[PDB]
């Protein structure tokens, strides 16, 4: 298995159970096992956990922020330096985003072109187009590519919706022929497109056919988990998803909280990303199975047990809620440091638990059982 | 007070006990409280006690190893950054001792005339004689300087140690010239001298005669705690003590555990020093009431109480046993500077209520209690 050759990207469902699927993507970088959660990477400095922690969390995949890199340090010098991997001390897959949602997000110039902005960092003016997005993140070097696509804001009217899914559509077919412009880059990488069309089904079914036409690699849901609450989002996933290709990938960017993810798989989502663990690892909250806690509360001052008394990581084979309540509560970074471990730690071993039980055909099961002990809130 | 002049070097008694005395010494720089401990600084970097850390645990002077700060960065250099005290960031009164021990302890020629020896960190030749010493702690700045002597070994022979304390004799008038040849340093600091005789008590006379004919603001009794156990260590400073001036302060060089400190201010010392609060914290050993204790111990794993639990530190204030051996099995720094932070304090409060109780005339019973109960070890 180590001595046998490894393909650009190949997608194996092993096992299904309603909508939801259990199985593999293999990369020439490893092997990403599904469904699967993606931790947000940055640069690896003294600031964040080391990459061999996050690896061993159980993570097979890290996401990178194509715009923020263009900002700092900027991607001719990540190529420079030998591309992402060797920047971040990853050397499994990585997937980069666009870089449009937080130009969006986070303007000098706007059209069907592309956009021009200037950064907040040093005032410097700055491109993005489906060329050039696609020509950053064959510079980042990264494994998985997003199509560069135009985000609806929430609400949308449905004439925003309409026109935001169609724009994105023919940048689609340029992000598509981008790429494949690229021979180091297609040969290696894969590219994902990305459905549109707000809440509204027939846009939904639009734009997937009109990606199904292009064709990609794996295919995102778009536009969610930007305000709508989630029992719209579930109502968007499920006449959405069954939309898309069965066969390859289905990608929910940006979620989510433990539930959110939970209930995206009984609907056919197969990998997520979300900041949500180490945001709240920086700010001394863990999540556990009997629901999110605050550390610094009175109450775990005394706790001898681990921040989850079920939980597997490093972290709870070792360090009891009473002292990491008093290292959070000091201001050391140890402390937040630990809560960031344990919290990608929780997200992978609930990813585990998703997809044994997929597996075993007992997921409808595992589902009710972790909404009942998860909202129950007995911690 | 905070207006008003500041003397040179001015030892007041305040009360009295048997043998003990408490006091205050006032300096240009501070006023230092007897009896005192002193703790031994090294240079202000991240890998030590911040300074204010060390001035809050109850130090009213440290420390300095000429040895040491000769051979890294040297006495020139710490000069041309501005002396010892902007080189530590401390503000209050520095003693140096006179580097001479550690010349022994830690050799190209030797002689009447000084010594030579090379520097194991480079190979660099360097010189120490009265003369030189007293010039190097000037270099450094310090506000008590140590007269240069010639350490004799334990144990012993009665011959040599009379050689070793006549030699010493004859550089400590040779210290007190070089110190009074350089105005700013005589004007500004004070110059300590340092009995010899070993175990033999005409030899302390003689010694304690011709310190007493030279002058000196303090009296060291040296050639103690270098291996002789606390039974003969306590017999020697019974005869040796009382043959000192009786009006100016009395210092013990390197001792030592805290029932080694409670004994000699039994028997007359005013000052100690020793690198036992920090070696121990280190290697993670605490000091208590209750005796030493090792953090790694598994009986404190679940030990919600401080360290000490009358301790008034900072880190018994906020931090309990099982947080402390939790970091110090993890190999965090942290828990080094903790447990260091914490021996020295509780060093501070020994020295503390030791003055309260000769002040109140209850020291003799303070020793009573304070052995009881720190060799029953009820921890
Ligand atoms: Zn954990
Ligand atoms: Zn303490």
């Amino acid at each position: 298995a180590q001595e046998t050759d490894r393909p650009r990207f190949s997608f194996s469902i092993a096992a299904r159970e309603g909508k939801a699927r259990t199985g593999t993507i293999e990369m020439k970088r490893g092997v990403i096992r599904t469904p699967a959660f993606m931790p947000v990477g940055t640069a690896a400095t003294v600031k964040a956990l080391k990459p061999e922690t996050v690896r061993a969390t159980g993570a097979d995949i890290i996401l990178g922020n194509t715009y923020h890199l263009m900002l700092r340090p900027g991607a001719e010098r990540i190529a420079k330096l030998g591309g992402l991997h060797s920047f971040m001390g990853w050397d499994r897959p990585i997937l980069t985003d666009s870089g449009g949602y937080q130009v969006m997000s986070l303007l000098t110039k706007q059209s069907e072109e592309g956009v021009t902005f200037k950064s907040h960092l040093d005032g410097s003016r700055h491109m993005l187009s489906p060329e050039r997005s696609i020509e950053i993140q064959h510079l980042l070097g990264s494994d998985i590519v997003m199509a560069f696509d135009e985000s609806t804001p929430y609400p949308a009217t449905p004439s925003r919706a309409a026109s935001s899914m169609e724009r994105s559509m023919r940048w689609a077919k340029r992000s598509r022929d981008a790429f494949d412009s690229r021979k180091e880059q297609a040969e290696n990488a894969a590219l994902f497109g990305i459905q549109q069309g707000s809440v509204f089904e027939n846009l939904r079914q639009q734009s997937a056919d009109a990606l199904a036409e292009i064709g990609f690699d794996g295919y995102a849901v778009g536009g969610l988990a930007v305000g709508e609450g989630q029992d719209e989002m579930f109502r968007v996933l499920d006449f959405s998803v069954p939309m898309l290709p069965d066969d390859k990938p289905h990608y929910l960017m940006g979620v989510g909280k433990p539930d959110d993810i939970v209930g995206a798989v009984e609907r056919g989502i197969d990998m997520f990303d979300s900041v949500l663990p180490t945001r709240s690892g920086r700010n001394g909250q863990a999540f556990t199975w009997d629901g999110p806690i605050n550390i610094r509360n009175a109450r775990f001052s005394e706790d001898l047990k681990p921040l989850d008394s079920e939980c597997h990581c490093a972290v709870c084979q070792k360090w009891s809620r009473a002292c990491i309540h008093a290292l959070i509560r000091a201001g050391e970074i140890l402390g937040a440091m630990l809560m960031t471990e344990h919290n990608i730690a929780f997200y992978q071993q609930l990813m585990q638990k998703i997809r044994d039980s997929i597996s075993e055909g007992r997921f409808s099961q595992f589902a009710q059982d972790f909404r009942a002990r998860y909202f129950a809130r007995n911690s």
